[PDB]
């Protein structure tokens, strides 16, 4: 069975994006790695943020994860109470609002170089 | 209690081209049609979406590393081999047409057409 075991994210800032994600997860500090700042996902699977080096702008991205409903609550309560802009869809025509697609809750965000990440808790489809 | 990423989306030049030249590699059913993506089903219940670069330049290659067993190696090698698909041992790509031997496994790099950083690996790093 061939499993996805790791993939760079590109950001301004390895350390401020990798930390952002970890404290709105819930995740343990990430850990650096050479030039990578890694977040270890459940499923085997890690994102190794690097900082770029590149002279324009950061090209946006998409990360979708896979939660709990207690951990719903929980990330969800962080994005609130820290003020975060959210929105319920992928284009982001739904601020403020979490969706409630497949029996489930889920909510788009973005960490600090713009990325449109996204949780959810239940998998898409049913 | 777990997060797991569900899906990430990588840009290309076609879709369908990239998917489907990944899927035939890796020994994968044909991708998946969902919308503007070709979706590419990996077993730890992480999906990649291929998507159609809209921008103007060229594509900003990536990096995807899969995690595989020293059977399916053999028959994913053997393709790259019999394909006549460029590969290196290592990612910086100094080292054609060899595989490494990290963590006393097996891993080799390669690129899908639009130049993505594609590696396989038995063994998980460090280990
Ligand atoms: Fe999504
Ligand atoms: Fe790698």
């Amino acid at each position: 069975a061939v499993e996805l075991n790791h993939t760079i994210v590109l950001v301004k800032d390895k350390d401020a994006s990798a930390t952002f994600m970890a404290d709105l997860l819930g995740l343990p500090k990430p850990k650096e790695m050479g030039p990578f700042a890694v977040l270890q996902l459940a499923n085997d699977v890690s994102i190794l943020f690097m900082d770029f080096r590149g002279e324009g702008d950061i090209v946006p991205g998409h990360c979708a994860f896979l939660i709990s409903d207690e951990e719903f609550d929980q990330i969800f309560g962080r994005i609130r109470e820290g003020g975060i802009e959210h929105w319920a869809d992928c284009y982001h025509r739904e601020p403020g609002r979490i969706n409630d697609r497949d029996g489930g809750r889920g909510v788009y965000f973005e960490d600090p170089s713009g990325h449109n990440m996204e949780i959810m808790t239940r998998p898409y489809g049913s």
